[PDB]
């Protein structure tokens, strides 16, 4: 029986026997994921160049931004792209506050690397007056959080309670179709991935992590490496072969460069969904409690034996 | 004034004052990328999984076989997909001799990374019966190479005598157009690309040169690092920003890993018609005299002053 | 704010307060018809013709009929393509009986003439095992009905108690657009459209009636004539444009020629939503109880003082 | 074998010899073509409706076509009928080609989402002179190619020449046309007739009395079916899949008809001819007038030639 993302959306709503909200969100979001996919894609680009005789990212979060806040679901928005956290305006207010990059890896867009959207959805906890502060909350009361892979296809992967399921985008009907249900990472990968241009900035457990994965000391084969350079990219490779993603800390970066809000916690959230782990090194991705929107996070994920393994070579170094 | 890949190959055929065969080759080849492109988006993949109640290489290799045989521009195509080299049928010979790659990174579609086609394109240099023979000529006889890359966008990189031209593929109205026209690639990139997991096993000099890059000795800054593991989307990313891409030969692989006819030459074509550089650290890629269709070649490509420094610390190893 | 099919039946089925499986259905019937669209349009047809070396009624009757079984919110359904009504099984049944032409003008597809899709949703009123009897009632217990026109765009007009909306279906992104919100048809239009060419059969009050149209009782410009021969296209033009519509009964088709269940009815629905009228000439469309699923009935709808402007005529003659 | 507008076309150029100017001007005209479908079919409306947080069909389709052939270099006059006069083509951007064509037929009703098209006439500038208006006004007799694009329920273009008419579909999956027709040629005659109705009181006695032929057979032979899309493409396109006859004649009002004789009645005629067919004004073939403006309308019966020489025989009655 084929399925949908709008009615597997619907449905898992149903269950949940509420308002109907956070559907009207998710679809909301979808037909967000489509445009940006559509653009990505550079439908119309012969009009841009005179056919008939300005950003990216820009255009991205306008549709996510406009897409969840005519959703009625919403109440505050945090995006990778605005300094401070735009409030949805009182007639348009929902009980759901997201977190999410419109378009991650747009710095490197133009070589047509992979580039994707990342999203993290939290229920609003106060009664407060919406703000700021509302999406100041730790990653383990995450609701659901997935991202859109815009790469060779564009795929949707979606995280609940329920676990990790992927949606394929057919350009045809504009439909994504459900492909793999109850996705669970590899134990182990045989591919580590991180920018190595760090090294000589390299933390001592990182370095010998990586050498550990180019000359096992137990002479097995060493892991190949993969850096796309575009987290979605990355971490997507990671889920569907197993592995591990790094992004940590340094002497002078102590807290990471990627970020805990919309680039952290929906992917720690995916990775443990799936049977994977997220760790800053000290604890958990999910366990981290922010106190800016914006706050840098270190970041190690993947396979639970490789990412034990990182652990286990970070503890020696502590 | 707007200029689509069909217009500026017309263009250009008009100007050779020839046949018109190659035109017909390069138009077949660019209906046969778009069929790739429409395919590898995933279009119709709601109808795989019932909507309504062959493997992607496959149909690539068949698209790109089926276009050039029936432009009646070629008799010798070999393609990596296929053991032996196919001889087009007597009624719909042409001279031309192409060798590509149908699907370049398929081993890797699962996770959606960037998968694109690399083909070079040969005049038969003998009078003989076609045969595999026409196929084995130094990269330095290509009439034309290039590629296309299917990544956030898809484009068509074509290279010729004149120069390296992009266009992009609006998939509105199926046309693909040019948006970079005479490109060059930067001088010296601050981008070294390469498989980091193979380090127990590289050459010395490849290990001195990785060292150098994450530990300049002028103590500059240290080069930024990307491995995607798609050629085609590491090349053009190199293309793009500058830089440099290595798949040097292994102590597992003496003879380097990737292919000469239908990956290594029409690189380094594009890259030495861009005013870069490809060597397999002894010579130029484009002078090594192939003897058989799928041989391995080593490969240093990107910035002329990047390779040259490479080969400056080969020799040192020499 | 933009809204989408999905958004718009998503937010009526929330306000309806029950299952949310007309949502389902709804939502189902939508993906099947841009599913129909894509196929009309002709998208893969190059591989139909051998690019890489069944029928468009059979294939969207199929798409219509799986995505509405698979909706879980259907029991009895009945197509213009099917002898008899199809009996969803047990495990997927829902309350709705959906009537349906899955592609409407198909006979006269190869001039590339607009066709479309046209549906009638009921609500099973009976406590039995589900049979074609759940089909036969009277279009006033239509719950929603409406149509896909696949012409120069494509569009879904959709009806229910609230109104009649008219959706767009934007196909960079597969998303079906509200550009007109409760639409009205006009009080009097200034077209007609029957087929002519069954002047010799006609009835006595359609010659006198098409005779004033031409000729005009109040010396008024007389009526412009359109006919296309697709009810989908010329009931669609006589709601944008007002005006009337007509396939009566004659000396042969005491009955008509269109189906009341799948035909007559939808657009009947449509009409009464939208302020216009649908009779049979003997008394409106909708009032009509079927003894037979696949039963004709003539029709005469369109901008209410037009048909009442018929039914003085047909009185005339009664 | 496959074949594709782009592949059948270059071929065709290659045999005829030439410098391959007509090559690129058809391929313009291609690609004008699928950017005009793109638009009709509504791509990106979703923008135009704020999902993100704008010219017309007709203005945008001629701007397209426009801009398509002049940056051909293949073009020195474009009559089309959106200008009121004659467009010359800059000096170093003319080519030998004379174009004549109709960017969006039928837009006066694209909100109904009726059949829309687009058709154009090529011409061979025949003068030694400073390209003008007068190189436009060729009779249809001098078309070197003629055809159209109609966007229907899916969308094909129709190219005619001297050696036939061949039918292409555009395949939205790979943005290219493929040939699904070769060699086209109309039923000898039809079953169906096709004009507004609406008119009848303005009618010529003798397309009153073939009307009613058509619907009160003579002979008691079965009265032809009807059809009227109000869209020249639409109904002309039909006409040549199923065969039979439209028409859109002059009347008491309209003395010379209503449509347009160089960029709408021409083209048609020359499908039609080519595809075994016939296309008059009644007094004599379409292809034949000698047009004196740019603008200039024309009565026109077109379809199965059986047909044509019926409608002229009545026609002929009443002279
Ligand atoms: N479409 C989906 N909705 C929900 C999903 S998926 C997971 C759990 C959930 C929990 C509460 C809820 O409350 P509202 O219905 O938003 O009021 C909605 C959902
Ligand atoms: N469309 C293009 N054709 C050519 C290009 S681009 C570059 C150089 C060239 C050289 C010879 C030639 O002879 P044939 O026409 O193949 O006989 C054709 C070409
Ligand atoms: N999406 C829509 N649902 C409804 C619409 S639109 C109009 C009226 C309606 C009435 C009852 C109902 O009950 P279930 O939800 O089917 O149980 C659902 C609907
Ligand atoms: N692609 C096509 N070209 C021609 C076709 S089809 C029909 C006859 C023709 C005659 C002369 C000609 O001269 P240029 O090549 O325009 O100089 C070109 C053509």
């Amino acid at each position: 029986d084929v399925n949908t993302l709008t009615r597997f959306v619907m449905e898992e709503g149903r269950k949940a026997r509420g308002t109907g909200e956070l559907t009207q969100l998710l679809n909301s979001l979808c037909t967000a994921v489509k445009a940006i996919s559509s653009a990505v894609r550079k439908a119309g680009i012969a009009h841009l160049y005179g056919i008939a005789g300005k950003k990216l990212d820009v255009l991205s979060n306008d549709l996510v931004m406009n897409m969840l806040k005519s959703s009625f679901a919403t109440c505050v928005l945090v995006s990778e792209e605005d300094k401070h956290a735009i409030i949805v305006e009182p007639e348009k207010r929902g009980k759901y506050v997201v977190c999410f990059d419109p378009l991650d890896g747009s710095s490197n867009i133009d070589c047509l690397v992979s580039v994707g959207t990342i999203f993290g959805i939290y229920r609003k906890k106060s009664t407060d007056e919406p703000s700021e502060k509302d999406a100041l909350q730790p990653g383990r009361n995450l609701v659901a959080a997935g991202y859109a892979l815009y790469g060779s296809a564009t795929m949707l992967v979606l995280a609940m309670d329920c676990g990790v399921n992927c949606f394929m985008l057919d350009p045809a009907i504009g439909e994504f179709i459900l492909v793999d249900k109850d996705v669970k990472i590899k134990k182990k990968g045989k591919i580590y991935s991180l920018n190595e241009g760090y090294a000589k900035d390299f933390d001592p457990a990182v370095t010998e992590y990586i050498q550990r994965k180019k000359f096992p000391p137990d002479n097995s084969a060493p892991y190949g490496a993969r850096y796309v350079g575009s987290m979605v990219a990355d971490v997507h490779r990671t889920l569907v072969y197993g592995g591990i993603f790094l992004y940590p800390a340094n002497k002078k970066s102590p807290n990471g460069k990627l970020r805990l809000l919309y680039e952290c916690n929906p992917m720690a959230y995916v990775m443990e969904k799936a049977g994977g782990m997220a760790t800053t090194g000290k604890e958990a991705v999910l366990d981290v409690i922010p106190t800016d929107i914006h706050q840098r996070a270190p970041v190690i994920l993947g396979s639970p034996d490789d990412v034990l393994e990182f652990l286990k070579v970070y503890e020696k170094h502590s």
